[PDB]
């Protein structure tokens, strides 16, 4: 019943969506970022995860990562070679898998990462100074785009679908295209640009738009409200997203378990209203509890709020973070678990349950 933004969605692209639709009422798809390209403990292998170490299976849906694309570079923010990267896409996408992309653009202006908060949206819309840049940017990404190609038999090219997830958290103050460091109308501008770019001049026929703010920034009080701060419009928009590390465990977060149990359904609750009213589909974009110190998280804090409203429940996937590799960047960071670490049963059983579903379980999903 949701009906994509591209009105001329390639078949792949518009049967994942058609398909997210169905099963989003009684399934739950698990996502994992940077699964494939490596684990806490390990890098180099061209085919493993963590996630499957833990459980025996990959999960539904594989989140990349392109920062560093648009400035050239063979490998992206984290070390992820791009090359490998489109070899990991399509090898997900031949088992069925999703594929979902964010992008923590470089500042243009001072040559600093997402985190440098020098302005640069307003140089970068359509008018301003550097907006040659924007065009030359998401060009990187037509590239890339086209190196996860193939062509049958009838000379016919295909592509893995994509859900582009681009500017997110922007209700935040973190990164340079976030609150306080751009206006709101320009933050607009910068998203319609975006998507009438990759979508309307460049043709690009295999991507679903998906919008992600943060729900720490958001006033519980007025969920709608602050959900909807920047938003571009539902003809700019096929999935509204969230980013929710909040209630589930996050340090600073100083409210009681049960509290957060309870902000955390009624963020998902609300987000589904919100999308039922678009005629759009909802997702928990990114989550997770970071080292995983929390018992039973993935049941307890995770599954658990999520199935206790049917609302809540009708997300269509949940992806966590990376897990990412310790050797190389000293310190412990990762979201799902790795063999032996203390989530790993309780992880099993968010895998069994009937409800979540993990590559091995999918249904095809794209027709
Ligand atoms: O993947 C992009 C970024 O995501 C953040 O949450 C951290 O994991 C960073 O170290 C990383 O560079
Ligand atoms: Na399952």
């Amino acid at each position: 019943l949701p009906a994509l933004i591209d009105t001329q969605a390639t078949a792949e692209t518009r049967a994942l969506y058609r398909n997210l639709a169905k099963l989003r009422y009684k399934h739950l798809l698990f996502g994992h970022e940077d699964s494939l390209a490596y684990g806490v403990h390990w890098e180099g292998d061209m085919d493993r995860s963590d996630v499957r170490d833990v459980t025996g299976a990959n999960p539904a849906v594989y989140g990349w990562e392109l920062g560093g694309l648009e400035l050239g570079h063979t490998a992206n923010l984290d070390a992820v070679n791009f090359e490998k990267m489109q070899h990991w896409i399509k090898a997900g996408y031949s088992r069925g898998g999703v594929i979902t992309i964010s992008w923590h653009v470089f500042n243009p202006v001072s040559g600093g990462n997402s985190w440098d908060k020098t302005p640069a949206v307003h140089e970068l819309i359509p008018g301003g100074a550097r907006h040659a840049t924007l065009k030359a940017y998401l060009d990187t990404f037509v590239a890339f785009n086209e190196g996860l190609a193939d062509v049958d038999a009838q000379g016919n090219k295909h592509y893995p679908p994509i859900i582009f997830r681009p500017w997110h958290e922007h209700n935040g103050d973190w990164f340079w295209w976030g609150k306080g460091h751009a206006s709101e109308q320009d933050y607009i501008a910068l998203w319609r640009f975006t998507v009438h770019y990759l979508r309307d001049e460049k043709k690009l026929r295999n991507l679903i738009y998906a919008y992600s703010p943060d729900r720490s920034r958001i006033d519980m009080a007025n969920f709608e409200a602050g959900y909807l701060y920047g938003y571009p419009g539902d003809a700019y928009v096929d999935i509204i997203g969230l980013d929710n590390y909040w209630d589930v465990g996050h340090e600073a977060n100083t409210a009681s378990a049960d509290e957060q149990k309870a902000a955390l359904t009624a963020s998902l609750k609300q987000l589904v209203q919100i999308a039922r009213s678009k005629g759009k589909i909802a997702a928990l974009t990114e989550t997770g509890n970071n080292r995983l110190t929390i018992d039973n998280f993935w049941t307890e804090r995770l599954l658990g709020p999520i199935s206790a409203d049917a609302d809540a429940s009708e997300i269509a996937y949940v992806m966590v973070w990376r897990n990412a590799n310790l050797a190389r960047e000293k310190s412990e960071q990762f979201f799902a678990p790795f063999p032996g670490q203390a989530t790993a049963d309780d992880f099993k059983r968010f895998y069994q349950s009937e409800v979540v579903l993990f590559e091995d379980e999918l249904p095809p999903l794209y027709r």
